[PDB]
């Protein structure tokens, strides 16, 4: 599990979104595995505006923060989930690191703040749904 709470937005994995996220849809993208819903409260997570490629991600399945080098946002193939079929996920960033299904939502952080959230893994890899392009979260 895990979300980002910036201003009046909740950023979650689309495949872990709730009835309340959809009741309050702002933007979803199946191909990015991203959904934003509107909150009544205010949130003060800082989104990073950078092209950093090193960072720290929370790993719920080890209860640990792990430093990673990670790739540039790209299209990468993703085996048939229970949530999606076999497809190219866009805006994905891979790193060498432990992940398992429950670890989706875990935050990737860099010196300039929240980079994105765990979204994929497999074979000692871990994939991050980038959120730095989504300038509209700021304003
Ligand atoms: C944290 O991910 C894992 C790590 C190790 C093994 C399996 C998984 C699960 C996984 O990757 N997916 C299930 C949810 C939808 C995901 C997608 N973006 O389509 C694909
Ligand atoms: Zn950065």
């Amino acid at each position: 599990s895990g979300a980002i709470y910036v201003g009046n937005y909740r950023v979650v994995n689309r495949h872990l979104a709730t009835h309340n996220d959809w009741a309050n849809l702002v933007w979803e993208d199946s191909s990015r595995d991203l959904l934003v819903s509107s909150t009544t409260a205010q949130g003060c997570d800082t989104i990073a505006r950078c092209d950093c490629q090193t960072g720290v991600y929370y790993c719920s399945s080890r209860r640990k923060h792990y430093p990673v080098s990670f790739s540039k946002p790209s299209l990468i193939f993703v085996e048939a989930s229970e949530y999606y079929p076999a497809r190219y996920q866009s805006h994905l960033m891979l790193a060498v690191g432990h992940s398992e299904p429950g670890d989706c939502g875990g935050i990737l952080r860099c010196q300039h703040g929240v980079v994105g959230i765990v979204s994929t893994g497999g074979n000692g890899l871990v994939g991050f749904a980038d959120v730095r392009d989504l300038l509209w979260l700021d304003e």
